[PDB]
């Protein structure tokens, strides 16, 4: 081997976010997803059941309800850790009245 | 036949001193996606394999092309600015 990279991720475990906006976790990934596919497509990207970085086939261009149960969970989460990343680094976030 | 519409975000404000730390939020990310990708098996390599299952980005996050970085930066911040849309305040705490 060549590289020797190991990731460290912040420890977000203790990170409370407002259960209110955990709630809108599906809403978040939802629009995240819209965002990436919006840019694949409009690069030519395309659904297909296998990726293909030569026909630019992507099995994920589909609507955010469509997609596997595991792969909404990682968009969620994906959310969850860029907010609470937000939070850790000193930012108060409340629902507005 | 399916066709993304995201939201409008492009009048949400954030906080400057937030936009400041986009690279440490972005660079998090990364390391989250990339520790993923590693306790699965990838590793880096110059071409994308899903066989052998090498990724180009599989990289600290300060060796990533400008290009990369900046997406990353700009996902972060639509997420952000996802949660100041539905109705959430985000202030520094001083
Ligand atoms: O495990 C999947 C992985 O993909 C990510 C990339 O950060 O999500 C992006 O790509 C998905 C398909 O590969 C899209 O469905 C998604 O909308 C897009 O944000 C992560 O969320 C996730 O860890
Ligand atoms: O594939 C690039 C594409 O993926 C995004 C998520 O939508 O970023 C993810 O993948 C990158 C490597 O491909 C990682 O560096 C990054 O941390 C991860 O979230 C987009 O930002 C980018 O356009």
């Amino acid at each position: 081997n060549k590289l020797d990279y190991i990731p460290e991720p912040m420890d977000l475990s203790l990170v409370d976010l407002p259960e209110s906006l955990i709630q809108l976790s599906e809403r978040i990934a939802e629009n995240v997803h819209e965002v990436w596919a919006k840019a694949r497509i409009d690069e030519g990207w395309t659904y297909g059941e296998k990726r293909d970085d030569i026909h630019k086939k992507h099995p994920c261009l589909v609507p955010y309800d469509e997609l596997p149960e595991e792969e909404k969970e990682a968009d969620r989460n994906t959310a969850m850790n860029t907010i609470k990343m937000v939070k850790k680094l000193g930012f108060r976030i409340e629902k507005e009245d």
